[PDB]
């Protein structure tokens, strides 16, 4: 069976509704006041979290050493609540996965779970014309409004949903080394 119980506990405590100029996205909180959102959401200086306008204190659009989009943007928010630290649920390496759950938390869909089946390390994807790397694939007709959706197996948060074409769906990997504590001018 899919890990429905695990997906639920991640959604209860570590998701919020994020709204940018592009619209609403499920947003996974990872630790403290640090969360993720698809890069194509176009995060700016402020963002709405659960319909509350919130200062975006930092935003890092991840790219790899080939200078290629990874479709993950990490944000640091000015909010009073800390997110439960779930970094230990993150995969250390790239991997293929069995029988995963995709979970959405938006205004339209406050609590919804989609078993997407097997998830394979896809690698390169031309995402809406942007070369992208480190992509996970599932053969499932995901749909508009599900970007940012959290992809889990039991015990692991493996990525967030970033696109699809009516036949397959795609998530950007989440790796533990993206959120370890570490001087670097990054803007
Ligand atoms: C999520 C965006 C969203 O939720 O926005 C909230 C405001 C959707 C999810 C897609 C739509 C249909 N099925 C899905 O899983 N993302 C998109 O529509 C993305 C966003 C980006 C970038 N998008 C835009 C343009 C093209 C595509 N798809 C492809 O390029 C593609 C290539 C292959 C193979 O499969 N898809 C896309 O996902
Ligand atoms: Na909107
Ligand atoms: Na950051
Ligand atoms: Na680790
Ligand atoms: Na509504
Ligand atoms: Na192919
Ligand atoms: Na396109
Ligand atoms: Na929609
Ligand atoms: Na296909
Ligand atoms: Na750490
Ligand atoms: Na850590």
């Amino acid at each position: 069976g899919p890990g429905f119980d695990f997906a639920q506990a991640i959604m209860k405590k570590n998701t919020v509704v994020a709204r940018t100029e592009k619209g609403e996205f499920t947003m996974l909180g990872v630790h403290d006041r640090v969360a993720v959102i698809p890069t194509h959401a176009s995060v700016g200086e402020t963002i709405y979290i659960n319909d509350v306008e919130t200062k975006v204190l930092d935003a890092c659009a991840l790219r790899d050493l080939t200078d290629t989009n990874l479709e993950i943007t990490i944000v640091k928010l000015d909010r009073n609540q800390k997110f439960r630290d779930i970094r230990h649920f993150l995969p250390r390496y790239e991997d293929d996965y069995n029988d995963a759950v995709l979970s959405v938390h938006t205004s339209k869909f406050p609590n919804m779970y989609i078993p997407v089946g097997q998830v394979t390390n896809y690698g390169f994807l031309n995402l809406g014309g942007t070369p992208t790397h480190r992509i996970l694939m599932y053969n499932f007709p995901t749909r508009a409004g599900q970007c940012g959706g959290v992809v889990t197996t039991t015990g692991k948060v493996i990525g967030i949903h970033v696109g699809g074409n009516g036949a397959q769906g795609f998530a950007a990997m989440l790796l533990h080394s993206y959120f370890t504590d570490t001087r670097h001018h990054h803007h």
